[PDB]
């Protein structure tokens, strides 16, 4: 239905989904001198040692690495969360050409893509009561920049001819997303929404700073795989990102000085 071709991109998704123009959508530009260091808010706790990854599909907009998520293995706590969060999948938006391709800004500079490691709140049960609540998700979120090979990433770039087009999935055990963090923990972090239809207002976004780099044969292996599906006129998946989105009553804090 939506998606981000010529006729379907961010700019017709409200007609199906209003809350497209709501007052905490995302991503944002984050103006790093408007951001106010907050004194208040802690080290944020990944716990990933127990990860179980299970499975890596083409859902046609993006490829999802999906988690096992009936128990708390993989979970995100601390920062600026209450209670305990679990990891139920990652996945990547990315451009064209180096130059764009991240959802949210840094003083109005794109980078060549954005990984969101999406975590649902536990004190709602399941993923699908917690995207019904304001503080159901968090969603930590890591820019790519293009320069040295990101080791930890060539076994998810590896496995992309597999699922070439929309709808095919592959086995994905053993991956350990730890792999894919910074040196660092510090973030910036706003109430914001998924950045996909159905854009529900649930996140509580936690970007980090520190960008990691990927070489750029590994982003031009994200840049083959197809939008389509099987058989279907080839669509390079590229561009799946969404502009920023009006920041209006919102304050961005920043974890560090
Ligand atoms: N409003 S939307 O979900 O982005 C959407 N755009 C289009 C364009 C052509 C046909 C169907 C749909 S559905
Ligand atoms: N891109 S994101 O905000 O991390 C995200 N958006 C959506 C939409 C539907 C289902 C899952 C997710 S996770
Ligand atoms: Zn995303």
């Amino acid at each position: 239905h939506w998606g981000y071709g010529k006729h379907n991109g961010p700019e017709h998704w409200h007609k199906d989904f209003p809350i497209a123009k709501g007052e905490r959508q995302s991503p944002v530009d984050i103006d790093t001198h408007t951001a106010k260091y907050d004194p208040s808010l802690k080290p944020l706790s990944v716990s990933y040692d127990q990860a179980t990854s299970l499975r890596i599909l083409n859902n046609g907009h993006a490829f999802n690495v999906e988690f096992d998520d009936s128990q708390d293995k993989a979970v995100l706590k601390g920062g600026p969360l209450d209670g305990t969060y679990r990891l139920i999948q990652f996945h990547f938006h990315w451009g064209s050409l180096d130059g764009q391709g991240s959802e949210h800004t840094v003083d109005k500079k794109k980078y060549a893509a954005e990984l969101h490691l999406v975590h649902w709140n536990t004190k709602y049960g399941d993923y699908g009561k917690a995207v019904q609540q304001p503080d159901g998700l968090a969603v930590l979120g890591i820019f790519l920049k293009v320069g040295s090979a990101k080791p930890g990433l060539q076994k998810v770039v590896d496995v992309l001819d597999s699922i070439k087009t929309k709808g095919k999935s592959a086995d994905f055990t053993n991956f350990d997303p730890r792999g894919l963090l910074p040196e660092s923990l510090d973030y910036w972090t706003y109430p914001g929404s998924l950045t996909t239809p159905p854009l529900l207002e649930c996140v509580t976004w936690i970007v980090l700073k520190e960008p990691i780099s990927v070489s750029s044969e590994q982003v031009l292996k994200f840049r083959k795989l197809n939008f389509n599906g099987e058989g279907e006129p080839e669509e390079l998946m590229v561009d799946n990102w969404r502009p920023a989105q009006p920041l209006k009553n919102r304050q961005i804090k920043a974890s560090f000085k």
